[PDB]
């Protein structure tokens, strides 16, 4: 059967060493709590996290996987001789039947912008249904950050048309307006990796999601987020905002943090970019504030929508609402 | 209006210096034939080729463009003060009405694998309808090449699963079979850029398309191509074949060749790859032969289909038919 996408998606995740080592170490550092205990792996994929749990000493791991990759998970487990310790089960976690409640849930559920097409609702469903009172959740929480940015690659693309004269003796500088409207004037969230120098101010946490928190499902439906305020470092053309997340694994010891910040090593999640309609020049101490909400799209409840109200310096407040890139 | 794709596509073409300089110089080297003459630019895009023709001395250029980018073409021409020499006209070349027959047609019509979603039929329609007897076609011809290849990036992806043990202490080598079926076992043409070291034998020309040739439209409908034979250079895991094209501009003087070969500087066309179902080991002097045809797909006449019958060394003849990547 056709499976190009199957392999590519899992290759990308497992090739993401930042992600995979964070889970590797985040699970292993909890060995004392996992040794001789049971684990549910929500969305086991190739089974890698389930085998990490077994390495950490778990007696039984339930590796639940909804798509066809479950077949590969079964094979990886059998091949590593762990079929008596890791039970790969097909189908959605919402309807899986387990022989027992579990001591722990592990899951990599995070989407682009944390919440775009994420498995969070499934993890919470599984927590409610299958996790023992006082059970371990790995990771245990997630936090969302926002900061104003100047995107060097975007700047290059905006400038491209004025470079045509130098290359080919045809003046196309008149197309800057066009490029700006097309590249910035849309209402789509753009997934792109930034570096530290693109960041124009101190990043601000705008949401914290404690996965054990009661009523988190209802919060996610209504929208998560809040206000933010920061001050710019120097002269720059601000292009908009970047948002990203981190998730935290409890330690034995200090917690382990898997971060997708532009200051930290790159991951496959990159960051989620929210472009203004056009650049705005900022200076040292330019105040930038706003209010942001992440919520389900109307027409597709799995698709991320962002509501943003913002103010840059002395410019009037502006609204720009986004929906995730196709 | 939403125009992200508009700008990106044209940015990519104009940013492709190999392509754009080839047209720049290919047109300019024909200055003696263009000076004081008329040109039809089929699919003018941003108008760049039309302005090249004006620089070459054309009295009048008809810049015909079917999509919304015509608006930008109009602006570029007005901005360069050439509205009296370059006439940007909206809509498909098939229904454009010109005041006169033209002395020359210029067009960049080539698709991936030369013929995937190409404008060749439109160029030939325009040639028949609008070009004067003995008129100049730029470029004048196209040639197609095939060679057996070993794709280093594919090899890396095939090997990936056996590297997991080293990174994360989980053995996933058992997934090689899976990766191979998924990455090679499909029937899609893959667009990817190769280097000279991926090429396993002397490339063979398998088709030549003379754009003035009578009945070329009927050839394209029936399928273009032919047999080929070559001999491998050394020990390698052969993954399949790469195909590519060149187009030729007559000189004043020697012709100018725009090539998309893996031995030549990279272009946005890259090459079109035809993977075997699994790798085959070849050695010095391993004979590789076959027959290849490029033709319209059944369900979408603009989509490229490739019929391939091939024989590697002592292995029996095999058929594998492909259709272009979604
Ligand atoms: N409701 C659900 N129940 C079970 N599996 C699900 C699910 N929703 C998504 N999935 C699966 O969850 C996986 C998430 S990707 C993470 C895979 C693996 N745990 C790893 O870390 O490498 C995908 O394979 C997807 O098919
Ligand atoms: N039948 C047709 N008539 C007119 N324009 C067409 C056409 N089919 C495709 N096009 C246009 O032809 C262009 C080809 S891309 C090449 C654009 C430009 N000449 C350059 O070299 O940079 C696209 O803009 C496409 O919209």
């Amino acid at each position: 059967y056709e499976c190009y996408s199957d392999v590519s998606v899992h290759e990308e995740m497992i090739a993401d060493r930042v992600r995979t080592d964070a889970y590797r170490l985040g699970i292993l550092r909890n060995w004392a709590a996992l040794r001789g205990k049971t684990v549910l792996d929500v969305g086991a994929g190739t089974g890698i996290l389930s085998i990490f749990c077994a390495q950490a000493g778990a007696r039984r791991v339930y590796a639940v996987e909804a798509s066809a990759i479950w077949q590969q998970a079964r094979e990886v487990v059998r091949f590593n001789g762990l079929e008596d310790r890791v039970h790969v089960l097909p189908g959605p976690v919402e309807t899986v039947e387990l022989p027992e409640q579990v001591d722990a849930i592990v899951s990599e559920w995070m989407g682009y912008g944390l919440l775009h097409e994420s498995m969070l609702s499934s993890v919470l469903h599984a927590r409610t249904k299958w996790l023992k009172e006082g059970g371990l959740l790995l990771p245990a929480s997630a936090e969302l950050f926002i900061v104003p940015i100047s995107d060097q690659m975007l700047e290059w693309r905006l400038g491209f048309w004025s470079q045509v004269k130098q290359h080919y003796g045809v003046d196309m500088s008149c197309l800057e307006g066009f490029a700006t409207r097309c590249l910035m004037g849309h209402s789509e969230i753009v997934v792109q990796g930034l570096s530290g120098e693109d960041v124009l101010a101190r990043p601000q946490r705008f949401a914290q999601l404690e996965l054990s928190r009661a009523g988190l499902e209802q919060e996610l439906e209504a929208g998560v987020g809040g206000r933010f305020r920061c001050s710019c470092y120097g002269s720059a053309p601000m292009h908009g905002f970047a948002i990203w997340f981190q998730v935290t694994f409890p330690g034995g010891e200090k917690p382990l943090v898997l971060s997708t910040s532009p200051f930290h090593p790159a991951t496959h999640w990159k960051q989620a970019l929210l472009y203004l309609n056009e650049p705005v020049q900022v200076e040292q101490d330019t105040d930038v504030s706003g209010e942001i909400t992440l919520l389900p799209s109307r027409d597709n409840p799995r698709r991320l929508r962002v509501l943003l109200r913002y103010k840059v310096g002395d410019q009037e407040e502006k609204t720009k609402d986004f929906a995730m890139e196709d």
